[PDB]
């Protein structure tokens, strides 16, 4: 079993360390706040006093801290200790930060993968969990068996920015859903109905309507927003006007959905009402792709 | 089999009519534009030339036009002809419009249910379809077997505004999800990647993270946004900042999701960063429920 070092013992990093300990790896851990390592150390983890001690302990170093600023602040002084090792950054960040970190790593003989954890901490090391990786295939395949302790391992390309691009796209979908869920519960709440009374029906509706994804992708990829439309944009915008009006009638703030509402009305007025709602992507995608 | 009249033969009204034809009901149809009624007559429907002729053919009349303005313009002149019949309004509208319509119906001896179709036209009469109804239980139970031709029939309350409230709440959830899907595809599109390349991952992610619905509902219903939190709001806001920044750096308009980003920031700056993201509901729900 490959020895592994975890840098960062928040909710996610603690889950990673526990998963490697469960799988029998010699697991070295470090956290800015040392007290977050105490339970892990009692469990058999090697609690390093410094970042450099932690890094020197293992051929594979996994970083999972709050953000890029934390990642940079923590590892920049330890550049020399990372020489010759594999660094897997599971800290959330942008494609730009991943490509800049990759340039730094190539300048200092650090093998580098950028990754995005598509799981919550209790999901780590369960069939729910998968993690996206980008960077050199040699580094990915060398550590794939170790990484698969955490969940499925999906290498999405050699361009180091690609795992974060996919990560952030998935989070983007998720947060739109979350906004919808909050606003849906706010509307039902406005008549004194518990959220739990709506939750089963809402779960089923969102599950079923989550198959719009492939349909929407096909419309976008072909540029055809008109063929086979059964829910036209003019009708959808009329219904959207009513859920906005109903929220206002019931004293609910509907600001979260106003941007989409306004875009859909704009598109109806521009003549696209007989097509599907996905045509709105033409108003937000980057100019060179329109 | 109860004779049925369908008023309004757009994409969804036509699906309703076809379902009753396939189930062997004598199906009378009317549409403002005659061509949609002629098309259904070729499939066995009875094409009524006028609204009153359509209404007088059946003890059960189902309306499915664009909005309540269309419903009122169409049916107000035929008010006396509806006396003694059951009118089921599946036109999208608000709770206030449902209640106003119910008052009109009661004043004129019209049995009235207000409903919301949670299906798309090709889903009618399949296991995917369900329709929410509100109004008197006696009327609902009298026509339930006929209504179940179209999908599951869920009576959600005696107040006629309640079906619309549930309907609009589900649509509210769905449009938040749609905003997330469009923004997600816009992000992946900004690097030249086809939307279809992301579709399987995104479908599975949204399907999975849609089980946050019950967890969110329990957090809202208990008012406890801190117990059992494994993805704290401060961390979620940091990742949200990256998906916003990544979109902007690639020339994507991220305005669809910027309002939620702002509410999460607000709750973090207000000291709720250690709890879950559902605490944002306190900023949007009706004041009397806070
Ligand atoms: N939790 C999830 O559901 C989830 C899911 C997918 C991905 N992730 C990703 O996992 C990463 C960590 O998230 P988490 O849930 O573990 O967050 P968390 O529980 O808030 O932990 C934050 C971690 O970052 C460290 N940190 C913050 N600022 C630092 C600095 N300036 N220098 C050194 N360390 C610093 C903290 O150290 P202290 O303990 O000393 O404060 C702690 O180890 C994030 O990038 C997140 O996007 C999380
Ligand atoms: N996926 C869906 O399609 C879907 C799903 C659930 C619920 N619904 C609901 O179903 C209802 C109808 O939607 P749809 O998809 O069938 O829309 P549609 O295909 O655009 O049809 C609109 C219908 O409204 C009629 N109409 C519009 N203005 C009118 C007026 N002033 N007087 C009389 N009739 C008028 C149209 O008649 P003409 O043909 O003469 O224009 C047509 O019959 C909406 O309230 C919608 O929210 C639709």
């Amino acid at each position: 079993a490959t020895p592994v070092t975890i840098i960062g013992l928040g909710a996610m990093g603690t889950a990673l360390a526990n998963a490697f300990l469960d799988a029998g790896h010699s697991t070295t851990v470090w956290n800015r706040t040392a007290a977050r390592a105490t339970a892990l150390a009692a469990r058999g983890a090697h609690h390093a006093e410094t970042v450099t001690e932690a890094i020197a302990a293992s051929p594979l170093v996994i970083a999972c801290v709050l953000d890029y600023d934390a990642f940079h602040e923590t590892l920049a002084p330890a550049t020399d200790a990372l020489a010759g090792r594999a660094l897997v950054n599971l800290t959330n960040g942008t494609p730009k930060q991943a490509r800049e970190t990759a340039s730094w790593a190539a300048d200092h003989r650090i093998d580098y993968l950028d990754g995005g954890i598509m799981a919550i901490p209790p999901g780590i090391a369960t069939p729910d969990s998968f993690i996206l990786y980008s960077g050199p295939l040699g580094t990915f395949e060398a550590h794939r068996s170790t990484l698969e302790v955490l969940g499925a391992a999906n290498h999405v390309g050699t361009d180091h920015g690609l795992a974060s691009l996919h990560d952030l796209a998935l989070l983007t979908g998720m947060y739109g859903m979350f906004a919808g869920i909050l606003q849906a519960f706010a509307l039902i709440d406005s008549e004194g109905i518990p959220a739990g009374d709506l939750a089963p029906m809402l779960t089923n509706w969102l599950t079923g309507m989550a198959h719009s994804v492939a349909h929407y992708a096909q419309q976008i990829d072909t540029g055809d927003y008109e063929t086979g439309v059964v829910s036209n944009l003019a009708m959808q915008s009329a219904g959207f006007a009513n859920l906005v009006q109903a929220g206002e009638d019931q004293g609910v703030d509907v600001g979260l959905l106003r941007p989409l509402f306004e875009l859909m009305r704009h598109q109806v007025a521009a003549g696209y009402g007989n097509g599907d709602v996905a045509s709105v992507i033409e108003l937000i995608r980057r100019e060179e792709r329109r």
